[PDB]
């Protein structure tokens, strides 16, 4: 957690400037972008009963007899994460339908790479394959004043503020201590 | 030495610090550090100056001293001279100033001349280097900045001899390049 950031401004189109009490905050726009992006799949993947949308390309997929096998293993895992797998022939599926929130136009993508998780996993349970969804799905010009606000409102009220799903710095802080130690 | 390339604000925070950026990445500038080695060498390359514009004063001032003080004032009046502080003596060891130079910092006009004398006093036996030096030093030590302030300063910044450090030792300037803010980040 931290304080309410007050806007300093922007730099390179990559870094935001914020300040309060407590000293200066460095910001990568990005990072702080897949977080909060992070915090709403993360719920989202965690409904039992998603608003589901009907493709218009529908994909399919063929395996190997033992991809298959792993893949008819985690028949609820996948579903809960909202790859709706349905094999016709051998070995090979459809997918006719996603979660309405994926992110729209890299679908087919997302529920390959999601497949593939599993795949190398081999034996993955629902918890951590939620998590690594909604990692994926969250890495899927000069920013307005107002687009700087309204990013770190919503930056500060995730659940970690300070690193990204892929445990990189979203933020750098100097507190006024460091900057006192800096300077003197 | 290298030549700091231009920088550009991007704001300030608590009246204390400067924010800035250019192609080199990110300067994080205590200004109050940077306020001083400006005025610093500003000042220090009018004392050294050889004919200042003078300014009489409305009511001179009055200096009292002993046998030793006014001995030694007396032996450096021109290092005094030099660095702005005329002393006419008219009773025993007695000193009026009637005049000093136009760009004195207001106000503190006699303030800083005491200063400046008390420095004599105290050193007991220094030349003119060292007391050239204190003198420029007491003069620029002697608030939310707007962008355009915070511009003006920058350039000044830049046009002098060591825009890293002020004239007491300490750093004026932090700097992240591009390259170690992207490590930073990783
Ligand atoms: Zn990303
Ligand atoms: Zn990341
Ligand atoms: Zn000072
Ligand atoms: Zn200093």
């Amino acid at each position: 957690r931290v304080p309410i950031m007050y806007p300093i401004g922007q730099m390179h189109g990559t870094y935001i400037l914020a300040q309060n009490e407590n000293g200066l905050y460095i910001i990568d726009q990005h990072a702080a972008q897949e977080r909060i992006k992070y915090e709403y799949f993360r719920e989202k993947v965690g409904e039992v009963e998603p608003e589901v949308q009907e493709m218009i390309v529908p994909l399919t997929f063929h395996y190997s007899t033992n991809e298959a096998l792993i893949i008819e293993q985690h028949k609820q895992e996948l579903e809960s994460v909202g790859v709706f797998l349905e094999s016709f022939g051998s070995n090979s599926y459809i997918v006719r339908c996603h979660p309405a929130w994926f992110p729209k136009g890299e679908e087919a993508e997302l529920i390959e790479e999601i497949i593939q998780q599993v795949l190398d996993s081999k034996n993955i349970d629902i918890k951590k394959l939620r998590e690594e969804a909604a990692i994926m799905m969250s890495c899927k010009r000069h920013l307005r004043n107002d687009e700087i606000k309204a990013l770190l409102d919503d930056l500060r009220s995730t659940s970690d503020p300070f690193t990204c799903p892929h445990g990189r710095p979203i933020i750098i802080h100097h507190s006024t201590y460091e900057m006192e130690k800096m300077f003197k």
